[PDB]
């Protein structure tokens, strides 16, 4: 194999991976209209380039709800990873380490808070959490992730069901507690609410972002439950079919939060131009999903650390291209939809 | 067969039926451009979900001119259903019994009023009317309709002439009294003005629903002449090519009517987000045409039991993902084209 | 065979004519974007069809720079109708003459003027003229029409040089007097300007149509010069590639020449619905051209008949649906772009 | 072969060049989306011809900063021709010399100034430059240029890195002094500012051009740097994909620069009709790439010159067909986006 762009890598994972756990990672839900969607937006969104700017010496550096990183790009959720390779979330977060980047582990992972924090202990590690209708797993979670070193909390809430995905229903298709369609109609709370946020707010000092906002409206409420960040996010096309691209919903969600918490995207980063596009319409990073995934699926650790340094190199490309040296000359006339 | 989506049973219904009954069924008319623009509209608006609103207890139920259903989601007038199963409407109003939902009942349908009565007493029936030049027989079916227990008329007002399907001419292709085309020809009035509405006002009490309207003039000039609610709709687009798809139109008609009757839609429905769309654009119900008959093909009753409860599982989905306990709350911000 | 509508007839043509004949007659300038546009364009025009008219009694009929026709769709000129059947515009010229609609006979026609008059004495006839380098032939052709019964000059004014259709060029491929852009590269004038027109309109007392106008400010023009008619005409897509579609640029034409002539439309015209369209945005008539080839080369006279009785019988029927008893009534409101 | 239009040479390069070659050719940046965009962008420009002009005598001929040339149709900088052809630059300047057009020689080609000069002496020949790490070799470029008769810099402003593309990594893919990403990273300055433009105005009283400017603030800095035209370039699509197309942004750097410079297009030029839509859009003169590398890999000189003589008949026909006589009438009502 010749992997050189993130579809390579799909590629390839499609051609190892039988068919059940490939469909698993690449399917979104229903007729995955979003799905398509979440790729097709950026095509969308033209960028602007500045000629003659000096960009010999470019940093991609930036932070994460107060810590650095070495690029705006970091690793999202995703849960199962071992069903990729046999080393899962230890090979991920290893080589989240190596990049100087963070890694966002699933509450549904296939290794153990205290595992991937041991595996990891010098990487940029975050919890993303279901609020369970077991608040007492749930309060669990949150203090093993303060005790390993976690530094912050991703709260899903844009689930209170599991998505309908067609292919785990047509293919006969967790370490630290469609089947899974039944699982989460088992363990994850419908009954959420904005009582419960507040529930979750008084927890934990730890940074709290919300994850899977569509709305303005629900963003300035997170906002003013005193959460520290959004993430845009359609979960990857995988809960509601026919919701837009996050990269077109994220100029309202940074316009409505009105500068008081960072704002991230996910869904459909795949290229170094989508980062660039992202933060010039207002996100502080961008959190990949599935191309982690199919990393692991070529080589473990090594491919996610292959996956991550082809992003690397093409944003860096992206932005010197563009005339910027750093993120934060990255402006919003750099793009036009 | 595992059929678990609507477009499934379509597909399985193609493998069972003769090419000419299929086409039948499936067909639009001239090139079809409105057939897929039905489907192709849903797709074009977009959901905007709110999240924590505490979705744990999902009621889907709503009324239609008054009655109580179990769903906003009922079976449209589709002739001669035996051609898809031996027992046709009679399994269709069986299984409308079971889901606690209506039937209307197709004035070409190949069982009558009275046998459709005693198949579904306890079934919200109504009986979808043409005014046939002869108008005895057209008050005879209204008189049978009020004395079999039916609590609506549907009159039928787009189909002055058939619609020319051509796959009917291109395949060599009543138990109430293109050779469907000439048997239009035939019985069917093309002279039917407001004054016929008028006449048909007069002639019962019982609810009745324009279906057919397209424009909001014309729905102003079904609410002025005392009807009681309007079908959007093209006709499952059979009628005049190149009208524009019903969840397009529907927002006219709503804003036209200025609430004073109920608007329906049909065209289209194949999803549980697609009644979603037409229930935020102000719709009260949808009604589903050809799914039905893919559900009778797949197995008489059971399979449009199967149908309904396909598409009121995905409703439940979509309005507990988009933040709605129930259809009240349904509203004009969930959706954006 | 089973031809049913236009398409059917093409596709027919396809199969019996030598490929040269077939691209000859199918073909458009460059890489054909405007020939696809004349037809995906009627398609983006939607109806809105009225309700409850009373279309019991159609009456197609209209009239033409004066004279009575059956229906607002006429034969357009088409060159060298023998190539497609031996008896070519007589064939043409007969079929115009049972159906009572008219015949443009082209200047480039295999057979005479007085040959076509004295096949279709009772036919409404017009000649389609270009300007010749030769004057006096040009004008002996206008004192031949007059003498022999037709009753206009369409003025083809899009023709300096010949289109480049590069099937013409790549495959190897006139009784009044690419090889074809060699022939007009000699005969056909391309100093023509408005003084031509003076000249032109002083020569005949004949109405005269500018053929082949697609600017508001160049038919504004032609009515200063007294000429009595606009062709809304891109030639078939034939000569210019990249100019937007006839159905398009209609209504400017119609706004700029304030009801001071008669506006007409050929390109792209193939089914009922894009007769309607036309006459909706105030066309008086629309021209046919392929589709009468197609005719001929199925069946010679017969076929003609047959194409121009499909052509009537869907507009009757989208006129019915439309809820138009008669073309006065097809107004700008059954239209939307 | 039979090659009678652009197209058509590709065509035949593709079936005549090794893989490799062809690719570097053909090949755009990351996911080529502005390689496909820069010739849809052509086709969504449609044309408003006017008639009856008087277009007997068609003048194409222009000038470019100052000199006169037979058409607004000039060979832009392409690296490396003798991979397709033996004669390599050498042909393409005799071709230009037989045509009366200019040729921008690039800073990578297969040929020296000197041979160049030398083989075309009478043809209109300009230097594409890029600043170099080695001011000194740049400095050297410069006065050879002067010194052999060229009449203009044009100054390459987009390429401070080499763009990515796939294909010449994928295939396991200079006569003045991706391997060729590797080149670049070594030869040329990542550093270049404004400042650099500054000295390089001062190096040469020869026109410079700024070559690869897509935003008009950028436009203006060249201009308030007193430099004497802008080329609006995305080089090809080989540099930043998800830029517009050239035609898009023309009008743009038009407006901005306030017909201080003359303003010039390339990307995507195909056909006639795109060199008139870019003049109509206020370009003074368009540059080919491509085309002119598959005139070589057919026959060299000979083939350069069949391209330009297809791209200048075509530009006559559209300039006739649309009423220009010449190139000064050429205005902004002959387009419309
Ligand atoms: C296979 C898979 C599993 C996922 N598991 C989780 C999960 O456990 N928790 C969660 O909050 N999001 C989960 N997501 C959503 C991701 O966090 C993220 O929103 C999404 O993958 C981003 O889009 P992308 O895959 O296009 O990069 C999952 C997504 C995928 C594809
Ligand atoms: C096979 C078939 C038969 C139909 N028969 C009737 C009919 O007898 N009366 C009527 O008013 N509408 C009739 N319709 C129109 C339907 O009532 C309804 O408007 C349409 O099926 C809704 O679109 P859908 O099939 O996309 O759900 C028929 C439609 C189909 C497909
Ligand atoms: C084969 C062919 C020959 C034509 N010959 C002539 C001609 O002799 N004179 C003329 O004015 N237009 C000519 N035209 C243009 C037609 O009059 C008319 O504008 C065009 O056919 C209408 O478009 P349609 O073919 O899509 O119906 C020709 C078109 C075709 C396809
Ligand atoms: C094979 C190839 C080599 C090129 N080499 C150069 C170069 O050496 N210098 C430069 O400034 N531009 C270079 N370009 C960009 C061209 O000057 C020009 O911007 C582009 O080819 C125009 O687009 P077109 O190929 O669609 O006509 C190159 C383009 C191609 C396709
Ligand atoms: C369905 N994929 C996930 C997702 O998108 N969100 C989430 O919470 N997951 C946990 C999970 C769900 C089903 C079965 C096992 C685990 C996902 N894997
Ligand atoms: C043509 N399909 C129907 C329709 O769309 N509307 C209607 O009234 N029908 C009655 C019917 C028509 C032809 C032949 C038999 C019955 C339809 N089946
Ligand atoms: C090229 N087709 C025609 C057309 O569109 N307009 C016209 O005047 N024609 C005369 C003609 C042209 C070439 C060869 C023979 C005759 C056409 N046939
Ligand atoms: C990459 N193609 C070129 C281009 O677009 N711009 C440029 O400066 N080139 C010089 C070059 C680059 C790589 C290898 C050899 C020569 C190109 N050939």
């Amino acid at each position: 194999p010749r992997l050189i762009c993130i579809n390579d890598y799909e590629q390839h994972a499609k051609s190892v991976l039988p068919k059940s756990i490939y469909d698993y990672y690449r399917s979104g839900a229903n007729d995955e209209e979003t799905l398509a969607d979440n790729i097709a937006a950026f095509s969308r969104w033209k960028l602007y380039p500045r000629m003659l700017r000096n960009v010999a010496e470019t940093d991609l550096s930036t932070s994460v709800l107060g810590q650095r990183v070495s690029m705006p790009i970091c690793v999202g959720a995703t849960a199962m990873q071992r069903m990729a390779h046999v080393d899962g979330e230890l090979a991920t977060v290893r080589a989240c380490q190596s990049l100087g980047t963070g890694m966002m582990l699933s509450s549904w992972a296939t290794s153990s808070i205290e595992e991937v924090a041991e595996a990891g202990p010098e990487a940029l590690r975050w919890l993303q959490l279901y609020i369970y209708k077991d608040r007492e797993v749930t309060k669990k979670l949150v203090r093993q992730a303060e005790k390993m070193g976690y530094k912050a909390i991703f709260v899903t809430v844009d689930t209170p069901y599991l998505g309908n995905r067609l292919d785990d229903v047509r293919n006969r298709f967790m370490k630290n507690f469609s089947g899974l369609a039944a699982y989460v109609a088992k363990a994850i709370d419908p009954s959420i609410s904005w009582e419960d946020i507040k529930w979750l707010r008084r927890l934990t000092s730890l940074p709290i972002v919300a994850k899977g906002i569509l709305r303005g409206d629900d963003a300035r409420e997170a906002v003013k439950h005193g959460l520290n960040g959004i993430l845009v996010s359609n979960h990857g096309a995988r809960q509601l079919d026919g919701v837009p691209a996050t990269i077109d919903v994220l100029p309202e969600i940074v316009e409505a939060v009105e500068g008081k918490v960072e704002v991230f995207l996910d869904g459909g980063v795949r290229k170094g131009t989508d980062v660039l596009k992202a933060l010039a319409l207002g996100a502080k990073a961008v959190f990949v999903g599935r191309p982690i995934v199919w990393g692991l699926a070529f080589q473990g650790e090594k491919g996610v650390q292959d996956v991550l340094e082809i992003l690397k190199e093409e944003f860096r490309l992206a932005m010197a291209l563009s005339g910027c040296q750093n993120v934060k000359v990255i402006d919003k006339t750099l793009v036009r939809k």
